[PDB]
């Protein structure tokens, strides 16, 4: 089997990536953010505290004939960023793109913190990372991926996110007309529960590339690349005006400065970020002072290849026993 779906960018930022999701019988089609840094698929409810849903599609599992109550279950998440959520589970069928696992697991919201809330396009998040993050007690569940892997033509499921436009998750095969020239593959860790890889070097603008290792996660469920600080600084120190602001929370840099492009070595071979990609546009409404979308991952713990980075290529989540990751330009 296959599957493939479409995923829009949420804002005209690409602040987050949605993609609809068939979850019930009969199907209840929710948008929801797939993440690759993440393992849980859960969604707002009829479960949801009323005061916390604004906007969202809400998943009714006493409306789908399928649901089943995983007993005893629970879940409650807390990601980087301050925002949480929790709640109770079910087992339904899901599908994606014409892809369909039944017995999923779907993580219904009780409660969700006001920055997901917030996100009125945003109905849950589907997690792609690998299931030893999975959060639900006293039973780990299985990510759709997972789930869907023996199926699957292949132990595969592509990310091909667009910029200010349309893109495409496929589960299964690799659409070879989707990128131009080769895959190059590197190695990953699953020792975090994440999709963790060595970067071979950076190079600024039209600059010569520095060989370094840089160890990261690839995560569709970030916006912007955070990279080391030395990286971070090498590349604003070309931009004239930028500058890291501890009030703002980052580097910023004048709106009206055209960005140098940022290459990400992916072992001998090289991803090229358009300088435009790096733009986030007014601080607040009808700033001039624009931020950055390179940042440090100091005080993070870790690099993250957030989607700045992955929308640049076309990129392989290989499952197979030992897993890796593919790049390609596209």
């Amino acid at each position: 089997s296959t599957g493939s779906a479409t995923t829009t960018p949420i804002d005209s930022l690409d602040d987050a990536y949605i993609t609809p999701v068939q979850i019930g019988t009969p199907a209840q089609t929710l948008n929801l953010d797939f993440d690759t840094g993440s393992s849980d698929l859960w969604v707002f409810s009829s479960e949801t505290t009323a005061s916390e849903v604004d906007g969202q599609t809400i998943y009714t599992p006493s409306k789908s004939t399928t649901a089943k109550l995983l007993s005893g279950a629970t879940w409650s998440i807390s990601y980087g960023d301050g925002s949480s959520s929790s709640g109770d589970v079910y087992t339904d069928t899901v599908s994606v793109g014409g892809l369909t696992v039944t017995g999923q697991a779907v993580e219904s919201a009780k409660k969700v913190s006001s920055s997901f809330t917030e996100d009125s396009t945003i109905d849950g998040l589907l997690g792609l990372a690998f299931s030893t993050l999975n959060t639900v007690s006293p039973t780990q569940q299985k990510t759709f991926f997972d789930n869907a892997k023996a199926s699957l033509d292949s132990p595969v499921f592509t990310a091909d996110l667009g910029y200010h436009a349309p893109g495409t998750y496929n589960f299964g095969f690799i659409d070879t007309t989707a990128y131009t020239g080769s895959i190059t593959y590197t190695a990953v860790s699953t020792k975090q529960g994440f999709w963790e890889w060595t970067s071979t070097g950076y190079a600024v603008g039209s600059g010569t590339f520095k060989s370094t290792s840089i160890d990261g996660i690839a995560d569709t469920g970030t916006t912007l690349l955070y990279l080391p600080a030395t990286v971070v600084s090498a590349y604003w120190a070309q931009v004239s005006g930028a500058k890291s602001s501890s009030s703002v929370g980052g580097y910023v840099f004048p709106c009206s400065a055209t960005l140098p492009s940022f290459t990400f070595g992916v072992g001998s071979a090289r991803i090229v970020i358009p300088g435009d990609y790096i733009d986030f546009g007014p601080i607040s409404t009808g700033s001039s002072s624009c931020f950055g979308g390179i940042q440090s991952s100091a005080g993070i713990g870790i690099n993250i290849f957030g989607d700045v980075a992955l929308k640049a290529a076309f990129v392989v989540f290989n499952g197979a026993t030992t897993p890796t990751l593919g790049f390609a330009s596209k």
